[PDB]
């Protein structure tokens, strides 16, 4: 086998890219510098800005090898400015920050009452009532713009409908921010969740131990979302408890398995993972079907016949949507919500015959699995049916993959699906203009200029 110090890449002059990486932009072309790595390296390049180092893989059968060796407690990045909050305020670790026993520990707890199918069948009613209720205020827009239309971004309106199905399955609560006028009491929480999304950006890099030594005000908005965020899950922790003399925070406060600070840890964590990830990928999904319509009659067919063969059941309708499933893994292909899966290796492994020392971080682009014409033929090409009828677990990453995986990754989809299956039953997405839109890096995958949409009532 090939020694560790010939894999190929640039980890000799890691000073020399770290000037690179801030010199100008950088911070924003992450998923493009690794495309251009790959096409320089090939399938496997070593890598190191600063203190940070790391081995790179694209093929799926290399993410095999690499998950094979993750351990029994396996361990990605981790969240610098989420990890030095809890710190600061001496907050316990959730399920995402938590790693060794005490995740294992959590994880399979969190699993019986978040991923389980017993519980997924339990979301449908709420998940889809939101899904309703999102209907409802497009056509109440559609009314007042007149001529059937509205153009619109739904950036926002797609984040409001993230936060408000997360925090429905969690807290067991409808915030109410599809309202024309929501209360004042869910409108600074979604601010707070807005503005702690917007502060780790910047402190993904910068160490938030030195943003908090010259109290920058990226690390004191940090602080003051994060705190919003906590004290409305006491807000309802409490409001069980009066309740005792559903959603899964009241379910795993009546188990008692978990000590009340693991839980509220756990299902802050939960809402953060899942309320900008559904929202974006719902958007780039509305982006490829106005793109291709083509895809969003074939859609819009299969979820209208699914309609009257499952006689109201949206468990079967859920069952009976193969290609709805296929373009919700084909939006993940072109636009994941992380342009990489990281495992620390525990085990010395070999990859593309190279040695790869135990300890070592080895990452999987996704970004640049799902656009290299040998894996995916056709990348640029928004092909749901590629999925359908084929076999595929490596090149479907998008959730991840392991014991580890995505824990919401059933809650999303639910959600994913079911908004689709209302928006398609009563509108037809139209591309404003077919001019080209392009992908920037920010905590995940967003166009850089805003998405403009016209639904069209049908
Ligand atoms: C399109 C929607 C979503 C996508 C694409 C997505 C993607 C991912 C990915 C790639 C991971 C890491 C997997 C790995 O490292 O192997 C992850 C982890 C996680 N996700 Fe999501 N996610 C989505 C929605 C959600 C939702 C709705 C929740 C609700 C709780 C959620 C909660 C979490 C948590 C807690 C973790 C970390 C769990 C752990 O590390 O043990 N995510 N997600
Ligand atoms: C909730 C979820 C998305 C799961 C895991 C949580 C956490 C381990 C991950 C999610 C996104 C990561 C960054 C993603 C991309 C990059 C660029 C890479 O080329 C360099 C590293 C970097 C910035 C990652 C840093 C840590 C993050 C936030």
């Amino acid at each position: 086998v090939r020694p560790f110090d010939e894999i190929p890449g640039n980890w000799r002059n890691g000073w020399l890219n770290l000037y690179r990486f801030w010199r100008s932009n950088g911070f924003r072309n992450l998923h493009h510098i690794m495309v251009k790595n790959f096409n320089k390296f090939g399938p496997i390049y070593r890598e190191k800005i600063g203190y940070y180092e790391s081995v790179n893989i694209i093929n799926p059968e290399d993410a095999a090898t690499l998950f094979k060796a993750e351990g029994l407690f396996p361990r990605r990045l981790r969240v610098e400015p989420w990890v030095a909050y809890r710190d600061y305020r001496n907050q316990k670790y959730g399920v995402l920050l938590k790693n060794g026993e005490d995740w294992r520990s959590n994880r399979l707890i969190l699993n019986k009452e978040v991923i389980s199918p017993n519980v997924i069948q339990k979301f449908v009613p709420l998940l889809n009532e939101v899904a309703q209720d999102f209907v409802s205020m497009v056509h109440k827009q559609i009314e007042r713009s007149g001529r059937g239309k509205w153009t619109v971004d739904l950036s926002n309106d797609l984040f409001r409908f993230a936060l408000e199905s997360v925090c429905y399955v969690l807290y067991g609560e409808r915030l109410g921010l599809l309202q024309d006028n929501p209360n004042p009491e869910s409108q600074r929480f979604i601010d707070s969740v807005t503005l702690m999304f917007k502060t780790t950006s910047p402190m993904l890099y910068i160490p938030p131990g030195l943003l908090r030594r010259i109290n920058s005000k990226i690390w004191r908005d940090h602080v003051e979302a994060w705190d919003v965020i906590f004290n409305h899950a006491d807000k309802c922790i409490q409001k069980i408890y009066r309740q005792f003399r559903p959603g899964v925070l009241a379910n795993l406060l009546l188990q008692g398995k978990l000590p009340i600070e693991d839980i509220k840890a756990s299902i802050t964590e939960l809402m953060a993972g899942g309320v900008d990830t559904t929202s974006m990928t719902l958007l780039w999904t509305l982006y490829e079907l106005a793109r291709n319509p083509h895809v969003q009659e074939e859609l819009r067919a299969e979820i209208l016949a699914a309609r009257q063969q499952a006689q109201g059941d949206l468990s079967k309708m859920l069952k009976s949507v193969p290609l709805l499933k296929a373009a919700i893994k084909e939006t993940l292909r072109l636009y994941p919500v992380a342009v990489s899966l990281q495992r620390y290796i525990t085990e010395d492994i070999v990859l593309q015959n190279y040695h790869i020392p135990a300890g070592t971080l080895v990452q999987v682009g996704l970004y640049a699995m799902g656009r290299n014409p040998e894996i995916f033929p056709n990348p640029e090409q928004y092909n749901p049916e590629r999925w359908l009828k084929r076999e595929n677990h490596f090149k479907s990453l998008g959730f991840g993959f392991g014991p580890r995986q995505c824990i919401g990754r059933r809650i999303a989809e639910t959600e994913m699906q079911l908004f689709l299956i209302h928006m398609l039953q009563n509108f037809k997405i139209e591309t404003n203009s077919m001019a080209e839109v392009k992908t920037t890096f920010d905590l995940i995958l967003v166009p850089e200029k805003p998405i403009l949409l016209t639904l069209r009532p049908i």
